[PDB]
């Protein structure tokens, strides 16, 4: 997963700390779900 503000991940990690599919944590924190290729050049976060 890629995420740009920081803050963003902070959530995206802690809200996968439980039973939570990136999909669900990624929408409300504001990550993506990439199968490789790593993260972007502006997202990677």
């Amino acid at each position: 997963t890629c995420c740009p503000s920081i803050v963003a991940r902070s959530n995206f990690n802690v809200c996968r700390l439980p039973g939570t599919p990136e999909a669900l944590c990624a929408t409300y924190t504001g990550c993506i779900i990439i199968p490789g290729a790593t993260c972007p050049g502006d997202y990677a976060n």
